[PDB]
C-alpha cells in the first residue's frame, strides 16, 4: 500500500497552506483506505487558518482518492 | 471506574490552570501497563497562532506530567473554542 500513501502524500502536498505531511497512518479495511494525517503549516498562521487549512486537505484528499473512506488532518508548525 | 475518573478530574484540573487554556475538550486515558497513555485537547484562543498554541500545549504538558507520574505518554493539542 504505497503508491496509495504516495497518492495522499502528495495530493496533501499540493493543498494551499500545506508546508509538508508530518504523519500519515493509513490502513486498508476490506478495500476502504481509513487515515490520519497530520500536516505540517506556517506557523504564524492561525490556528482558524490552520483549521481552514485541515478541512481544504481533507475535501481534497478524500476526492482525488476515492477509496479512502475516512479520513482525520491535523496540522502542526512547519 | 472511579480512579480513573480521578485521575481524569486531576488531568483536567492542572491542564485548565495553565493561562492560555479555554477548556479540555476532549480527554483519552488509558492504562498500558502501569501507566497511563493519554492524548488530549485542549481549546484556545482561535487567534492564537500555531506556534502559540503549541506553546500553551507543551505548556499543559509539563504541568500536567510534573502533577501526574503515572502518566508515560501525554499528547496536548489546541483547537478553537
Amino acid at each position: 500500500m504505497e503508491a496509495v500513501q504516495n497518492r495522499i502524500v502528495e495530493a496533501a502536498e499540493r493543498v494551499p497552506g500545506v508546508r509538508g505531511v508530518i504523519h500519515l497512518r493509513a490502513r486498508y479495511v476490506g478495500q476502504d483506505i481509513w487515515a490520519d494525517m497530520i500536516i505540517g503549516v506556517d506557523p504564524e498562521n492561525t490556528v482558524e487558518q490552520a483549521h481552514e487549512i485541515c478541512e481544504a486537505v481533507q475535501a481534497a484528499v478524500c476526492g482525488k482518492i476515492r477509496r479512502i473512506e475516512s479520513l482525520h488532518v491535523s496540522a502542526e508548525a512547519r
